[PDB]
């Protein structure tokens, strides 16, 4: 028996071969456990990975065309999941997130699955990454019978994060830069999405930054108005995005199929927006892009390192997140690293 | 045949295997006797431990999931206890508290149990901790056939308290700091709950402090108005709480699943309240948090030591309650110590 | 899963909670991994730490009185270990030394444990400190699930040794001082115990000294006669001891409860002995004391540094092994550094 991220006790199956993914991008945690057979045990998933991660999807499709045949239990919202299609896949485990584009701990689907005798496991990389990322992997390890892969990934993660925290944990508040992170910058109806005490806010905290929205918001995610950002005028501006290169919608292009040029050009569009473009951080060139999906992925150690290099460039001169990324892929994954997951403004 | 804390003679069962807990948090006294098999002999308990100690509960659940199946004889009040459900558990002993969220010496349930041939034992950690804590453990030892564990715990307790009283018993009244303790600070409808001649007041007395409410109240618990506190303007302010980290209700977060940062941030909210924030003690930083449930637990030596170290920081520089706790857990308990049971203001 | 110091493969246990120490002073390696909970996972140990390290023992007892209740599997010799008492502690791992006052790789007890399904790990700080100290810590890290602590300690050790080797690695052999180390000087029946190509000899080598016994002895430990020492007449004389202050037996007083004046007075007795007192090194004041138990401890970087400062006083005038010890204690241990681990003759 194990305790999940919702505090609930789950009886670990003896053998698992039919994993249901409540949120598609929970695949990222699964991918670190499944080695060269990533999709072998996935009976179905939320459509967020396929529809909101088109780049990483296409790369896996070229090497594994059977990914197109994994059933989509819904689109990009918990309310679009048919509980009927879910139950006919006869899952032997369901992995859900405390928050996100999939069902939460109190949804009806979770209760249906409990009535059907299906174990449900709650993880979290999104609400409280700092508290939950490593415990989530430990748990996934136990319930999916990949304790070795999980323990290997925890050691890798802790080591690569400790490279940052051993420095930034001793830095006093008055030496820290103020930071604003604009999630899916340019791409929301109303500006500006950001993170509070949670989500990418945890990364700012760890990397020794001072999140200007920490005390503006009650939750992990929320909204702050453009004028409030301008008025606080923070040291460092960061925009998140995951837009595909050939997508004429607004936002920052980052991901497996994005070149540095495309990333630099599309970040610049984001930085050229009225108001944003007068920020001290933008004018001083302390303006950056981070790949959005790190907001819900145990690969988030890559962002924590990118933030640290941006927050204290010389103290982390020697640290290279591309090498962390390469090590991650070679040790754990079944595809080759490509594209641009972070960018600095020209 | 032995004398309980209500002065009543009780017959020690030849063998006990079905313990009824009048107040759930009386478990704390039982836990010191049951070693690695904490829940083996509990037939049922008041729901206060499960509902008002969610953190310590969850930790025991992760290691012992059978705790969820122990029957709840009521919620959090003596009046919600069904005497019928109690009697069908066929207890062979019932442990009750002279005061608290469970039946007292004159309740009907106590009389019913006497008619049913069931021995009832009264303990006390709440009304008169100083008089009653050690005698209570001695008695529980005898009636539960754990005399060794009890005598071991008494020696540990006396030794760890003597570390304080050796010093504070010789301090004259006029050199003692004035102290106000605000129980469940921030979390009551009407401010401010506190302790008089009894409860945490006994801890203030032992730790060489001067409880400003000692003479304002007739009983162990009561209420003093905010303005009375402001006017007395005591040297030292202490707030008690046991709020879970992820609980948006008002109060201080302390317990097994609370990090120091969380305790400090939530203590600060408590200290930022109108009136409280102008106290000399708050401005001077002599402001502290203590875990509420020490108000009814033989682990109360941890608070006594935390009080003495706040009352005389250099005389108790060398005393460390986190070790006293770690020694307590390793010697007596079946879980690992985690979280924050005491905090100092930043 | 891992290769120990005897070349044997040991399967890393999933969880360890019952560590058996073949030699008590192997605790020193464990202490670097267990943080503030040093004795939490020790089921039992050889009595050498308690009986041959009375000072370090007493310091840990004053903070942790539960250390007295850890079972002693024997006295100070492998032949006094009851294999029966060992097996009834149901260890889940046993840590043994290639050499010392506990069982070796060919003992019966090692075979018994293999029959019982208990993993055995061989470490070494004693025979071949230079080859084995860091590999031993790496291994202990993996099998005890304290990889972080281990990697932290290795980095600390390598850095603090590099402070010496950066200088002594470029000194040519003909400029190096001849050195004799007399182990447990004054305290043996027959003079003079010393180290050959191993044990404290490795420290002499690293610190840029020339061990006069290197080629007189086949093993790590052995004996050279007084007259051979007198005839070689080495540049530098070093005596090891660990005698308690209030012990009027012969030997050097060094350890956690020893003052510099007691270490100087007792070293002087050792240097006033017939034969020894005519050494050029003694007359010239190049005579020193080192704490014996460094002969089997990963804290041995303190002796390497103390030796280099004795071998090349001005080249290492800026090096302070006391600051190193303090960085060691504060970073890794649960007690406060006290006493005298090294002394110079007046
Ligand atoms: N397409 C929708 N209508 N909703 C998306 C579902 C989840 C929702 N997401 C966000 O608020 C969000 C904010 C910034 C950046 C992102 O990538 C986001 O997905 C959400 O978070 N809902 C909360 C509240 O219900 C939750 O799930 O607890
Ligand atoms: N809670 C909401 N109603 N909207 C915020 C989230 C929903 C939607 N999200 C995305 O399009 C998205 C894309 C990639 C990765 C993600 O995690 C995403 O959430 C969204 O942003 N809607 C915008 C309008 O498009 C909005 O609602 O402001
Ligand atoms: N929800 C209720 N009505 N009562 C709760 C339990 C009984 C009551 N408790 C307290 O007054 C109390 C006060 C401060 C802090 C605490 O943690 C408390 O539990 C109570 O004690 N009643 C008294 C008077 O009869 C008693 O039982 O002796
Ligand atoms: N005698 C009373 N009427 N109130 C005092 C106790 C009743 C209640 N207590 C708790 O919720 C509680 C929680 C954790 C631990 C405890 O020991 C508790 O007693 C209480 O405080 N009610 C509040 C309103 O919430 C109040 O009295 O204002
Ligand atoms: N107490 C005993 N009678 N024997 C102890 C056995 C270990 C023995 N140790 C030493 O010879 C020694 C020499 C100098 C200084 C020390 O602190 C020592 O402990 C020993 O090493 N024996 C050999 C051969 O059996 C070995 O263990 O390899
Ligand atoms: N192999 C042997 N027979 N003797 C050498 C070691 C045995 C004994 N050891 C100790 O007293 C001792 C004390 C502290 C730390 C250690 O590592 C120790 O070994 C010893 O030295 N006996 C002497 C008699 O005085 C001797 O053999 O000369
Ligand atoms: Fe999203
Ligand atoms: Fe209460």
């Amino acid at each position: 028996n194990i305790t999940d991220m919702a505090g609930r006790s789950v009886v670990i199956p003896a053998k698992v071969e039919r994993i249901l993914l409540g949120e598609g991008r929970l695949f990222y945690a699964v991918s670190l456990l499944e080695g060269q057979k990533p999709f072998d045990r996935i009976v179905g998933w939320q459509g967020d990975f396929r529809k909101l991660d088109t780049q990483t999807y296409a790369v896996y499709k070229a090497k594994f065309p059977q990914v197109d045949n994994i059933p989509l239990i819904g689109n990009t919202t918990a309310d679009s999941i048919s509980p009927e299609k879910v139950l006919t896949l006869n899952p032997d485990i369901a992995i859900f997130g405390l928050s996100g584009h999939g069902p939460g701990k109190n949804s009806e689907l979770v209760k249906q699955l409990e009535k059907a005798g299906v174990p449900v496991v709650f993880v979290d990389f999104r609400t409280s990454p700092l508290k939950n990322t490593l415990p989530s992997m430990r748990v996934l390890g136990k319930v999916l019978h990949r304790e070795q892969q999980a323990n290997d990934y925890i050691k890798f993660y802790e080591d690569n994060v400790r490279k940052v925290t051993e420095i930034t944990s001793k830095i006093p508040a008055d030496k820290k830069p103020s930071v604003f992170i604009e999630l899916r910058a340019g791409a929301m109806e109303e500006c500006c999405g950001t993170a509070g005490k949670g989500n990418m806010g945890d990364f700012i905290d760890q990397a020794g930054g001072n999140n200007m929205a920490k005390n503006l918001l009650p939750g992990a995610l929320g909204t702050v108005n453009l004028e409030k950002v301008l008025s606080t005028n923070p040291d460092i501006y960061i925009a998140s995005g995951g837009k595909a290169p050939d997508n004429n919608a607004p936002g920052v292009s980052l991901g497996a199929q994005v070149t540095k040029e495309q990333a630099q050009s599309s970040l610049q569009t984001i930085l050229d927006r009225k108001g944003i473009n007068t920020l001290s951080a933008v004018k001083n060139g302390r303006s950056y892009g981070i790949w959005h999906n790190f907001y819900n992925s145990p690969y988030n150690v890559l962002a924590i390192q990118s933030f640290a290099k941006w927050f204290y460039p010389q103290q982390f001169a020697d640290l290279d997140p591309n090498n962390t990324m390469n090590s991650l892929y070679s040790q754990f994954l079944a595809i080759e690293p490509t594209g641009t997951y972070w960018v600095d403004s020209t």
